[PDB]
């Protein structure tokens, strides 16, 4: 799938590094330095800026052929990283040397235009998480957090949109900032009024419309 | 200066509106559509993001011959305004349709090598303006505000960095969240510091790294 890009605009040797961590690892930590940019091949990355105190507010959640931690290269000022990348799902990712990533863009510009709309929607994101965070109840907050889910990582099906995740009660919390128990006693309240339906631990919506429409 | 872009990578005709706001004037509001991008000739355009209640909290701060209102357009799938754009001094401006903006991307995409570069300061700066803000206390957050603007708005002296902005108090408050009372107290307390100069409306930091190092 990623590779399909590789072999276009490609007669040459490219050196990378697969990496492959397992839920809840750090890939990489702000202040560390950034050395590689990475390529999400498998998985969700969840991207957190972790606060000058203890917190830890969650900025985006990444989504399969998505590019990160790169913003320390393209300023060009700022040579260490900006968040702090965990793998939300088991992840398999591409570090290539920021080095190459320079060349890249540089000697095939349309990849600036492509990597300049991916950078925006990415902004959206983070303006929807925002606006998730900002609701005083747990309730609303849940609902903004699956329409969102649902918007980047839903597969349309006749049952619904399936939150294509497999995703544990304990990692919406601290995406979310609640507790395993809360999100628990949430998720049975609309699972049993028929707004969603939980298979193996994938989420699928019936109606989006309909689960917007409720300050709960 | 911004016409001497225009002129190179040139050999057509250019639809554009110049436009002058006065201070403290919105340019655009969230939820306005967005029909055409802008470009800061002269002046400040402060950008703020107007939270669901009544609340509105400064994102960026943009420095002349910078580019604005083309998030909406990047993202090729929303369609209307993300922020609040307010003229900070006497702003120049030129309003160029959407349309064009995606001819020069897509025709010399050395563009979007520019302006992918330029966006990622623009969220460096964003992450100051929070780290900036998140400071319980006034002092500390008024602080990092100045070093915000030496940093992106310094002009070098021997007398020190000069924020070359011409900047009233009442200002810096509705950007940093506070009073045109608590702000005149602090200056004064700076001033007879012997950190700070006044001159006109213009702020010299002797120092920097003497500033910085004060959690006050």
């Amino acid at each position: 799938s990623l590779l399909t890009m590789f072999r276009e605009l490609g007669s040459g040797k490219l050196p990378l590094q697969i990496e492959q961590f397992e839920r809840g690892k750090t890939i990489f930590f702000p202040g560390d330095p950034a050395e590689r940019v990475y390529l999400l091949v498998k998985g969700a990355v969840k991207l957190s800026r972790v606060y000058e105190s203890g917190e830890e507010i969650t900025v985006a959640l990444l989504r399969e052929n998505s590019v990160f931690g790169v913003l320390s290269l393209l300023t060009g000022q700022r040579s260490d990283r900006f968040y702090h990348a965990v793998a939300f799902t088991p992840v398999q990712l591409f570090s290539v040397p920021i080095e190459f990533m320079q060349k890249a863009l540089i000697e095939r510009p349309e990849l600036a235009n492509v990597m300049l709309q991916g950078l925006s929607s990415r902004i959206l994101q983070t303006e929807m998480m925002i606006e998730t965070l900002a609701h005083r109840d747990m309730g609303s907050r849940l609902v903004s957090f699956l329409l969102i889910l649902c918007r980047d990582f839903g597969i349309p099906s006749p049952d619904g949109i399936t939150i294509d995740l497999k995703l544990s009660h304990q990692a919406i919390a601290e995406a979310i900032g609640s507790t395993r128990v809360t999100v628990t006693r949430l998720l049975g309240d609309l699972r049993e009024s028929k707004l969603i339906a939980i298979h193996k631990k994938r989420i699928t919506v019936f109606n989006p419309v309909a689960l917007s429409q409720q300050f709960s």
